[PDB]
């Protein structure tokens, strides 16, 4: 049997995004379970635990690796270098290798969605925002979101607060805490688990999930979710590495793709479900997308001339935020 190895930032019980790594990793056994042998660790710390899990994961046998958080980027590079017969697969980074590929997802395409509902559903007009850490990935999904909204409401505002990792359910809780105490009247987040959706919840707050439908924890307060489809993808590649033509590549792929899909749009006017459900068909057919101008920077200077689309080069390094967005870029 194929030995395919996963290393997870967080627990599959967070609940939203190691949660659907691992539920993608199911999805593989279950379609080539008779073929495929599936091991994972969990909690794996970048730098030095990453580098370590990750060898020692090449040592027991697996021949194809995925690294599932954005800082195993450099640990994932590094590692392939000494295992020339192992496959890595290193998830939302922007780094290959003749033995490593770089799976990434437009997680902004559905920032943008939501955005637009949060616009309709907020009568304050103010979302809080719990960040991860303020990476390109991250500022993207701000600047989207930030658009969407926009696009309804042109005086929606974000309140941004950092949790400064990307798995840390006390801070995410405290976060939205802080935030609907501080009178938001939407809750969102890009940091992993269902802390922040369930504090929300318990104070009849509406929020979207993330990276997962985290309907379950919110079954009358979530809008919708952004959600991670990544087992088609890791199917796909174990199969390449079975019939032997497993080869690098850099992809980044959005709803068309298939990629990222809305959950289910819930609790809210059917109108307002309508608008999404159209605002994802036109991101899906390639006719809408988040970043097409006119757009103005944070500082006031132009970003987007009217109709002109981002290149993705500059996404991937994105580190400002667009007009309207009040926080300081750390
Ligand atoms: N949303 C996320 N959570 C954890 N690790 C990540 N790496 C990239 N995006 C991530
Ligand atoms: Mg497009």
């Amino acid at each position: 049997k194929l030995k395919v190895g996963f290393i997870y930032i967080g627990p599959p019980g967070d609940f939203g995004w190691t949660y659907q790594h691992d539920q993608a990793r199911k999805e593989l056994v279950e379609a080539l379970g008779d073929k495929v042998e599936t091991t994972f660790l969990e909690n794996v710390a970048e730098g030095a635990d990453a580098e370590r899990s990750i060898k020692r994961i090449a040592r027991a046998g697996n021949k194809l690796i995925f690294t599932t958080s954005f800082g195993y980027m450099d640990p994932t590079v590094k590692v392939a270098k000494k295992f020339p017969d192992v496959k890595f697969e290193h998830a939302t980074g922007y780094k290959t290798a003749d033995n490593m590929s770089a799976y990434n997802a437009r997680f902004y395409e559905g920032r943008y969605v939501q955005g637009v509902i949060a616009a309709k559903m907020s009568k304050k007009g103010i979302a809080g925002y719990i960040g991860s850490v303020p990476v390109p990935e991250v500022v993207q999904g701000i600047n989207s979101f930030m658009l969407g909204a926009q696009s309804v409401n042109p005086d929606f505002r974000v309140k941004v607060i950092w949790v400064n990792s990307w798995f840390d359910p006390g801070k995410e809780a405290d976060a939205a805490k802080a935030l609907i105490d501080q009178g938001v009247d939407i809750i969102t987040q890009h940091t992993d688990s269902t802390a922040a959706i369930q504090v929300a919840h318990d104070r009849g707050i509406k929020a979207f999930g993330q990276a997962s439908d985290m309907i379950k924890f919110a079954p009358d307060t979530q809008l919708t979710a952004v959600v991670d489809e990544w087992g088609p993808y890791y199917i796909d590649r174990a199969k390449a590495v079975l019939d032997g033509t497993w080869k690098s590549q850099n992809i980044w792929w959005g709803m068309k793709e298939g990629l990222v899909k809305m959950a289910p749009f819930t609790n809210m006017p059917d109108d307002v479900k309508k608008l999404a459900e159209e605002t994802e068909a036109r991101i899906k057919s390639g006719e809408l997308n988040p970043f097409t101008g006119p757009i103005k920077k944070q500082d006031g200077s132009e970003w987007l001339k009217a109709g002109e689309k981002a290149d993705d080069q500059t996404l991937l390094g994105m580190n400002f935020y667009v007009a309207g967005v009040d926080d300081k870029l750390p």
